[PDB]
């Protein structure tokens, strides 16, 4: 119910993946914004989370598999991934995505840059 | 019930405000994504809706004001405003926002840019 803000910084970004730093920046009763640094060559690898993903590539560039179907994406490109649908994204240089998710994914709460407010 | 693309295009924005555009970018069951082009010396007036409202300024300056308080946006910050909470917004230079809302803000549906293609 308290609204927050987040200075950009290169900081506080935890480990995920391979290649790959997650950092939440803010969140609240319905939704949760988390940034993702992703070195060339990694691989987002297939998930299903009762949890809307819509997305918006800040740089770089990735392939953004959604079913059986696959779309490059580049700076300024945005997407949405519905619940329980498959997915999964090949990064083909160094990129950072914002991704916002519905309802609050609260296993990514602890993933707070713990500066915030 | 259908995942979706937006390409970027800087095209298809319809102004909202005296030197502010909009596009809805995609949306789905929960969501909905706007991109907003701001110029310089423009400003956001004071609303409320009830819709939360999850943000990212993908470049420029502008002041962010939450209910009583105020903060300076630049290029990397993010914020989230909850429901009916009292903000405006002043836009310092030439910015760019990236806006979510949940639930689905019906009314922004119609700003939907027509490169947007389903799956
Ligand atoms: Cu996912
Ligand atoms: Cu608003």
């Amino acid at each position: 119910m308290a609204s927050m803000y987040a200075k950009h910084s290169a900081q506080n970004y935890q480990p995920l993946l391979p290649g790959i730093k997650i950092k939440t920046l803010v969140y609240g009763e319905l939704t949760l914004m988390t940034e993702f640094v992703m070195d060339k060559g990694s691989s987002l690898p297939d998930h299903t989370h009762p949890y809307e993903q819509t997305g918006y590539l800040v740089s770089g560039k990735i392939i953004l598999y959604i079913e059986d179907k696959k779309q490059q994406i580049m700076a300024g490109d945005s997407w949405c991934i519905p619940k329980n649908v498959h997915h999964h994204a090949e990064i083909l240089e160094n990129s950072v995505a914002v991704e916002v998710f519905a309802p609050t994914r609260e296993e990514y709460i602890k993933y707070l840059d713990r500066t915030t407010v």
